[PDB]
């Protein structure tokens, strides 16, 4: 399949080279998996979702998004017109108020929520949890990124946009699970975006067009962003029977396009994410 004329991180990801349009993937489009959404909540009924999102748990007084940002992050994993995983099932968990704040004790329960409600819920193919969120060290909240890693998801977590070492952020700094950088449209590293040996990945973060609240659309930019296409990207392969999702991240290192980006530290890998699409 193609989609002409798509956003730019999508091309990027179905391609060995910077600047094309299209974007190229296997019809499948990650049916069969689900990928967890874990920020400030999903408009579930935005029309790019077709029907294919759900709120099932909230921290706060509704399950609205009230802020925009799942919206945006939940539309790069699975929207229609915006998404890597066209056909995935999407469950959102608003840990972050509108604001998009929230305390650790809160980001915790939702990491262990997950774990337990994936076991009710029919996903054939594998499950993604992507965390487009941080703060500072907190062994904690390391703890419980890797207890749902472990638990049997592929967990996918930003690297932070403090241009600085990961090391110092949490979930970003527990190594078990995929921990993910920015780029930009010119295959730089993203100008905040975090680096550090905890880095796994890098994938597209600079001015991404994805869904917004509203039923509108808009273009932001953060190692947010470059998270889901990661998430989206391993659900589309774990449908294609390619990975699982304890080795996804490993897989898509491995079949990463690598040494093409540029300002990458020494210590930090220069690896892209890309889907090894063949017609
Ligand atoms: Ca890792």
């Amino acid at each position: 399949a193609a989609q002409t004329n798509a956003p730019w991180g999508l091309a990027r990801i179905s391609s060995t080279s910077p600047g094309t349009s299209t974007y190229y993937y296997d019809e499948s489009a990650g049916q069969g998996s689900c990928v967890y959404v874990i920020d400030t909540g999903i408009e579930a009924s935005h029309p790019e979702f077709e029907g294919r999102a759900q709120m099932v748990k909230t921290y706060y007084y509704s399950s609205r998004d009230g802020n925009g940002h799942g919206t945006h992050c939940a539309g790069t994993v699975g929207s229609r017109t915006y998404g890597v995983a066209k056909k995935t099932q999407l469950f959102g968990v608003k840990v972050l108020d509108d604001n998009g704040s929230g305390q650790y004790s809160t980001i915790i329960a939702g990491m262990d929520f997950v774990a337990s409600d994936k076991n009710n819920r029919n996903c054939p193919k594998g499950v993604v949890a992507s965390l487009s969120l941080g703060g500072g060290y907190s062994s904690s909240v390391n703890s419980a990124a890797a207890r749902l890693q472990s638990s049997g998801v592929m967990v996918a977590v930003a690297a932070g946009n403090n241009n600085a070492d990961a090391r110092n952020y949490s979930p970003a700094s527990e190594p078990s699970v995929c921990t993910v950088g920015a780029s930009d449209r010119y295959d730089r590293r993203s100008s905040f975006s975090n680096y550090g040996s905890v880095l796994d990945i890098f994938g597209p973060g600079t001015d991404i067009l994805s869904t917004w609240i509203g039923g509108s659309t808009r273009s932001i930019s953060g190692t947010s962003m470059a998270t889901p296409h990661v998430a989206g990207l391993a659900a589309y392969l774990m449908t294609l029977g390619k990975t699982t999702a304890a080795s996804a991240c490993r897989y898509i290192a491995d079949t990463a396009n690598k040494g093409d980006l540029s300002n990458i530290p020494f210590g930090t890998v220069n690896l892209l994410a890309y889907n090894n699409y063949q017609a």
